């Protein structure tokens, strides 16, 4: 795991056969035309998922403090490091959605927590699959703040003990939620615009 | 190894199943109103940190000299000679950062010098492989400097 709190980063759980393992979103928002180019090898499944967590975040633009006209003034850019490594799926909804407005917003965000969920239209976080493995691959790591779907409730009763008394686990309905626990109050750098 | 420093150059090191093998990366900084084309028969992966080089370099315009308006302004282009080999992998990625800094700065880039390395967003270098064929092919094509 990373230690600090990075700017338009943000820190996320994946999984495979072989074991889960984290995997960072970094996104950044230069000035431009407006456009998503989506970069890192994406399965257009997880390119949905962006369109539709940037899509809520158009629809509320005075909540968390984004500049007004983003979208056609600002040329987003998601990269999912490394390359040659195919990944997609819904699972990076919530990531997504807190490293697009970190970036915008300009307040970092904070990587010692990690996460993930799928985020709808409306901004409802809904139920993913595999828990275990991803918060076994975040423990590994030394992360001791998680994020998750409240649907994910009856999935945390198969990890060990000692794994569930180190994890402090957060079960999260909606969005603002996440976007409240995730960001620091504060901006840092000059704005895009 | 070309001696001179060249503008919009960069020496590079690539790896084939036959050995190791330098790469040049010719880069232009032609006006228009901001494109990107990359020939010379790249792969998806390769275009992808060629973009993801350039939108670094979009982050951080005034670290470098870079001018202050380059997404609207200059049509980049991007050729890897020569034009029958077909080439993958995100292994040069700051050779291509070097290279478009120094033909959007016109500051030109040193050719003694072999470089390799997977590039991040934030700016990060990513480590690679195959590091004893490309610095063997260093060696043997006479540079000394990695």
């Amino acid at each position: 795991a990373e230690t600090e709190p990075q700017v338009g980063t943000a820190q996320g759980l994946a999984w495979t056969p072989v074991g889960g393992t984290l995997l960072t979103i970094e996104v950044a928002a230069v000035p431009g035309s407006g456009k998503l180019s989506l970069t890192g090898q994406l399965g257009e499944v997880m390119k949905e998922s962006a369109q539709a967590a940037l899509t809520y975040l158009r629809a509320h633009t005075q909540d968390y403090g984004l500049p007004e006209d983003f979208y056609n003034k600002v040329d987003l850019h998601v990269h999912v490091p490394d390359g040659a490594t195919p990944k997609d799926g819904p699972s990076a909804g919530i990531t997504m959605a807190t490293a697009i407005a970190s970036a915008l917003s300009r307040r970092p965000a904070r990587m010692d927590i990690a996460m993930t969920g799928e985020v709808s239209l409306r901004g409802k976080v809904m139920p993913i699959g595999g828990v275990k493995e991803k918060l076994l691959a975040a423990h590994q790591a030394g992360i001791h703040k998680i994020v998750l779907p409240k649907d994910n409730e009856a999935q945390l009763e198969e990890l060990p003990k000692e794994v569930l008394e180190g994890l402090e686990i957060k079960l999260v309905e909606d969005v603002g939620e996440v976007l409240e626990y995730l960001l620091l109050p504060e901006p840092t750098m000059p704005p895009v615009v």
